[PDB]
């Protein structure tokens, strides 16, 4: 099947969403769900020796300003495999402009890892961890000559509002 | 496609079955085949720092008392990736009650790893290895507050009889 | 879906082909795409403690003399996951007879890893690396009692001609 | 040299101690510093498929009731290699009796990972993580037939007092 | 210190020997103990994509016909780190001539992994595993142009006799 | 022993030097040889999700402007373990100022990996790989607030001249 089109955005939107993971934490390979076939594709290898600091993927049945599904970052202790579904609780949102496009990213934790039970908003995350994620997105494209701007972080409510917006952008694009 | 519904239970049932692996040996993440979409899903992260001692999954087109496909444990030297099909020879069966449900698990070896050619019954397995598997299932849910009981091990013939039962439970559930 | 039948051979054939990876570099497990279901299958475990020196897979919508899709070897620094699509530039071809069947294999590099930008023909590859790949295929089946013969390497143009041949063998087999 | 005898307990005892790591997080092999030669030794393989949830080792120039150097658990994101020195801040202590011996264990974070800058006492640690560590020590010896009892957790000040005690036990044993 | 010269051959020679591991199972890098400094050294990278099928190292205070300490192969489930001491029970011996030198290798299991408790002689090892080890040593130097000959396997008593011989060769060389 | 002080700079200086590796490629942990004890120490965890693109360490019996042994980067396919000695051929040098100190770094390949036999000067390295290494050093300290400047790359002869300089700086510092 095609996970992007055929999975709902979540079981309890926007408190709990599905994250379909494309890139496990620790990868330098930039995998993406091929929206046409539903297969994993290598988009590129990052040009710098950086690794994804989070399990990285999409919320199904969403769309966004960069012409792709809405980006989601899930904090996993043990990374998952590509194309794994995780039930995720949004706790904040990274505000990023990428090559002139709004490209904000939900920050979420797995509902079903009790380690994260007390992570519910952006203030629960170690500051240095937010900084490491922002810095990755600030510099990972530098050798590609693409401009990114990290504006800061929003809280869980702002993240949830943006999830609802992305869900509507999908309905409008794909009727 | 949906591997659970669209794959036969095996090529030479019950001497050789297909094992569709959900969890590679060494994982703490409890992956499962999502029976609705056919995608891998993170059910939960184990609450304790334990890892699956076997490649763990299901026999396709089976059903069982816990309301899931029949559980199978494949002894792999190098773990496979989730959603890999392995041709497996049943050699025994772990007798487990889980939260009040019968939830026995086939123990099998890969037909096409010659390392295991002389493993054909439960007496061929190192005792300490059977004990390690049983102990994992005895304690892995303890922090979840769920009761499990490991009653012992049955031999290859008992395992094969249970495989035939599970194949019939599927036909009856899904007509 | 079924990647073998439903993916085109490439976006710019034969300069750029799709490689659907079955076996990540470093694996001893011989995974293959199950042509019937589209799932990954463990064909066997290699009988010797050897590992695949390349990310190994197939070109979609091709066929070959051994009754399988055309084999492709992609040089990846970080191995991909099974069933990942890579856009690959053919740079040469390994000439192999396997159990009496022609079973040549394209050698390719990822288009979107800039590390390999200057790899465009067989003369760009370290000699010892070509030798290591050939030796793997010379000896990996020795304990299986199967005869293989490595005849040498052809250049990028010869590889591209063989890709076109394999594309035609598929059209003829599957009408 | 011999790290146990020739390294000081820490640079700013008891606020900052040296942890000499024996077992990286994720290991099932129970490595220990051989107090005679200073080499790493495999004491045993754990009898169950459990892994160390922390980087595990000793504080140099300490001694304890079980006739070994004082145990320390360092929370590392990326595990270190055996025999690595880490500057560690004690934040709490696990109260354990092991086979009739007091065998409490310092819980510490690396000073020089900014991720942990705000971890300073036992209340800063996710409850489920404390539970996972305690459960590991509650059950990891069960198949060895050895009795352990986990009594609970003490805070950073109690941990620091115990570090000072262990430093004195060493001076007395080794004059 | 220098592990080769300053560690005894074993705690209960020849029933239990110390194996000082140089190369973890799964490595392609050919590490060796530098007999001069006691540090690990990269001797070479194997010329073929083969990996050590066993944890590989030496028995301390031994010497052998190839002008090196006596080779020992320890069957570990989880590989150890280089320079780890393992208490090992010899169960057999691989008979190998290497570049004209006798270079037999003890096959052993860890005393303190209960998985191997019933492995006590060469007949306890899966035939395919013995074949995989022999084949590795038959072919791993082929691209280096060095001749090796594998003559077969001896039993535990023959292995123990050879351990005693190697212990004496050391005493004579190093007085 | 103490590898920094007790190992010679190389077997054929400056054509072949010893590299004592501190940090395997792929690590985010910044390990260093503790010059006092000879043990591995965690200096810090990098503040960003970057990994060392090379096996990273020192040339023994050298000194440099930043008050440390001369830095060396060895291109290894399979990373080594910390404190491994590699015989390395210098092929170039990265020109870096770090926090106001000259802190150039030799780029080298392992003599005994035939894959690199034709790598002998800076022009043999893929441009994108040089760029990835430079970019790592340009940005890896950015969150630490430390200024680095990468000025470019010198060739093998310039690297060899700098190795001779560093060897002399050591003799003068340590008499
Ligand atoms: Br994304
Ligand atoms: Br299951
Ligand atoms: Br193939
Ligand atoms: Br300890
Ligand atoms: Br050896
Ligand atoms: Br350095
Ligand atoms: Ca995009
Ligand atoms: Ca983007
Ligand atoms: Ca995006
Ligand atoms: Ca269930
Ligand atoms: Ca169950
Ligand atoms: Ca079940
Ligand atoms: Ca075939
Ligand atoms: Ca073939
Ligand atoms: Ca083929
Ligand atoms: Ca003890
Ligand atoms: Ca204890
Ligand atoms: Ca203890
Ligand atoms: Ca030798
Ligand atoms: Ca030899
Ligand atoms: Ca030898
Ligand atoms: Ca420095
Ligand atoms: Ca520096
Ligand atoms: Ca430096
Ligand atoms: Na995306
Ligand atoms: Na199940
Ligand atoms: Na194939
Ligand atoms: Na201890
Ligand atoms: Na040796
Ligand atoms: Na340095």
């Amino acid at each position: 099947m095609n996970p992007f089109h055929e999975l709902e955005p979540g079981p309890e939107v926007p408190e709990v969403v599905y994250a379909l993971i494309e890139i496990p934490k620790g990868s330098r390979n930039k995998y993406e769900l091929d929206k046409k076939t539903g297969l994993l594709k290598l988009d590129r290898v990052l040009y710098s020796p950086f690794f994804y600091p989070v399990d990285y993927g999409i919320i199904p049945q969403t769309w966004y300003d960069d012409g792709d599904p809405f980006d989601i970052m899930v904090i996993m202790r043990e990374p998952v495999y590509p194309l794994t579904i995780i039930e995720a609780r949004p706790i904040g949102i990274m505000k990023m402009e990428d090559s002139g496009d709004k490209d904000w990213k939900v920050l979420a934790v797995p509902v079903e890892d009790p380690y994260f039970n007390d992570w519910k908003d952006i203030s629960d995350v170690p500051k240095a961890f937010l900084d490491e994620i922002a810095h990755f997105f600030q510099r990972y494209k530098e050798l590609q000559g693409k401009t990114t701007k990290i504006e800061g972080w929003g809280n869980a409510e702002e993240a949830k509002r943006e999830i609802l917006r992305a869900i509507e952008m999908y309905k409008e694009k794909f009727g």
